[PDB]
C-alpha cells in the first residue's frame, strides 16, 4: 500500500528503494520525475524526487521517507537501538548529503549530460567535495558500514553519493576521492554486493532511455 | 550537563538555544566559532556551528541535535505524536534550510560582511530563493505555525531563517519576500514575542564584538 513516486535514475529514490527490499516490505513504483510543472509541485512541493505516497498523504525528501519508513514499518531495523547512535547515523547521513551529494550534484550537468559546467561552479564543487570527503573520513567508522558494524540508513546515502562524487571527481575535476579513501573504496565494493543491487542497477538501466528521452525533449 | 557549542550570532545556534529554553532544559553555552582549524575540525567535523555536547560525545548539525533532544529530554513536546506528522515537520524543517537558509547563506558574505558576491552566485542565490519560498507557501500550514496550530521544530528553522533571507532578499537582491508572503510575515511577529527572544537577541547584540574580530584576523 505504500507508493514509491520517481525513476530508477534517481539516486535519492534508489536510496529508499534499497530501504524497503532491505526491509521486505510491499511498494508499488510510480515512474515520476517532478521538476517544477504545477502537476508535479502539487506531488512533491520542490520538484524534488522521490516522494513516498502514504494512507496520511505525501512525503518527500529521501532524508525525511527514510526516517519515516524506520518508524512505522516491519523489518531489518537500519538503525541501532540507542539514541545517540541514533543521532550519530543521522549525522553521518547529513553529512554525505550536504557535504558530497549536493556539491556533486552541480557538475552532473557536464559528467553526465556532456554539457560543461561554469568555472566558478567547478571550482567551489572542488572545496566543497574536498571538504565533504575530508569530514567523511574524519566522522565515519567504516567498520566496515559507514557509522559502525551494521547497516544503517547512512550506508545508503553513502552508496548512491559517492559512487556519482566519484565519477564527478574523475570526470570533471581530475581527483579520484576513493584512491586515498580505502574504508570508502572497501564499503562502496561491499554495498556493491548487496542482494537487491541487482533489481536496482538493472531498473536503472531498463529506465534510462525513457528518462534521456524526457530530458531530450524539455 | 548538556553543552551547547557556539556563538549568539549564528542562527543554527540560536535554534537550539529557543528549543532548549521552551523545552526548560539546563545548559551551558560554550563559545565556539566552527571553521576548519584542526581542533576545531575535531569538535564539528565539517566546522559548523551548533555543536551538542552529550554524555556520549558531539552531535553537529542543528536538524540532528535538536531530534536528538526531542527523543532524549524531558519537557514540553515541540513535535506532535503521530509519526506521520512529525514527518510533515521534519519534511518543513529540511525544505527551509535547504531551500531558504543555504541560498540566502551564499549571499550573508554581501548583506552583512560588505563584501560583494559573483553575479552567477547573485542570480542563482534569486532563483532558489524564489523557489523555496514558494515551496514554503505551498506546503506549510500556517495555523499559525509552519506546520499547523502548535509550536514544533520547524518554527525554529522558519523565525531563524527566514528573517536572514528577507535581509539577503531587500539588501541583495531588491526583492521583498515576506511582502507578498502574510502568513509568514504574522508567524514571524508571533515568534518575536516568544518570552525567550529577548535574551536571545540580547546574547546576539553582545557577542557580535567577538564574533566579528575573530572574522578580521
Amino acid at each position: 500500500s505504500l507508493k514509491l513516486y520517481g525513476f530508477s535514475v534517481s539516486n535519492y529514490y534508489n536510496m529508499v528503494k534499497l530501504a524497503l527490499l532491505e526491509k521486505g516490505l510491499t511498494f508499488e513504483e510510480v515512474t515520476f520525475y517532478g521538476g517544477q510543472a504545477p502537476q508535479a509541485l502539487e506531488v512533491s512541493p520542490r520538484g524534488k524526487v522521490p516522494v513516498l505516497e502514504t494512507e496520511h498523504g505525501f512525503l518527500s525528501e529521501t532524508s525525511v521517507i527514510l526516517d519515516y519508513i524506520e518508524q512505522t514499518q516491519g523489518g531489518k531495523a537500519l538503525l541501532p537501538a540507542d539514541p545517540f547512535g541514533q543521532a550519530k547515523v543521522r549525522e553521518l547521513l547529513k553529512e554525505i548529503e550536504l557535504y558530497i551529494e549536493l556539491p556533486a550534484r552541480t557538475c552532473y550537468a557536464e559528467s553526465f549530460f556532456g554539457m560543461s559546467v561554469e568555472p566558478l561552479i567547478k571550482e567551489k564543487a572542488r572545496a566543497d567535495l574536498l571538504a565533504g570527503f575530508a569530514t567523511l573520513k574524519r566522522n565515519g567508522r567504516f567498520a566496515p558500514y559507514v557509522a559502525g558494524e551494521q547497516l544503517t540508513l547512512a550506508d545508503l546515502m553513502f552508496c548512491f553519493s559517492v559512487d556519482l562524487a566519484n565519477a564527478v571527481g574523475k570526470k570533471v575535476l581530475n581527483i579520484d576521492f576513493l584512491a586515498d579513501f580505502p574504508q570508502a573504496k572497501a564499503l562502496l565494493q561491499l554495498m556493491g554486493e548487496n542482494p537487491h543491487m541487482p533489481r536496482i542497477l538493472a531498473d536503472k538501466e531498463a529506465s534510462m532511455p525513457a528518462f534521456m528521452e524526457m530530458i531530450r525533449s524539455g
